């Protein structure tokens, strides 16, 4: 049994809710929250900007030190950093950004990072301002992630379309 409430069960291991990921993290304090990161860990907008704002920019400060030491992530890659006030840990995962012309086949590699964690609170990777089709992102998630994933989806309209169209 875990602390996640109000989720619709899609599969053995994937659950979904219409919820603002920031508010959900603040309430649950999960072991792992996933960030929709870019390779530079520049948390300007989208999920990343919202998570970082909720940490009062401490996520960005920590991320700048990580990049100064290690250099950029790979598209499809990840790193584990602090979860600050939102979670124990933040798994920063880089899905391909379609609006930058990145290979959508890298979305599966991105989701494979989730398998290193038993339970996660996450957004749909490569969706929103990353330009991918969120329906596709949910399909790759279900077909790739084997650990227990709680997907929070901000937009009620998109949430309803993801549930209604789920095979
Ligand atoms: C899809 C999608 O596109 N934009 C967002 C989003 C969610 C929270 C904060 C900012 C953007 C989002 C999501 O993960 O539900």
């Amino acid at each position: 049994v875990n602390s996640f409430s109000g989720y619709l069960k899609l599969t053995d291991n994937v659950y979904i809710k219409n919820a603002d990921i920031v508010e959900e993290a603040k309430k649950v304090k999960p072991t792992v929250v996933v960030n929709a990161a870019n390779v530079y860990l520049k948390h300007g907008g989208g999920v990343a900007g919202a998570l970082n704002k909720a940490t009062n920019n401490a996520m960005q400060v920590e991320s700048d030190d990580y990049i100064a030491t290690n250099g950029p992530l790979k598209v499809g890659g990840s790193c584990v950093l602090s979860g600050h006030n939102l979670a124990k840990h933040c798994l920063h995962v880089v899905g391909p950004n379609v609006n930058k012309g990145e290979d959508i086949q890298l979305l599966k590699s991105a989701y494979e990072n989730f398998n290193q964690h038993e339970v996660l609170l996450a957004p749909l990777l490569s969706a929103g301002i990353f330009g991918a089709d969120p329906i596709h992102s949910l399909r790759v998630c279900v077909d790739t992630v084997r650990t227990n994933v709680y997907l929070a989806v901000f937009d009620k309209n998109l949430y309803d379309k993801l549930v209604s169209s789920f095979l």
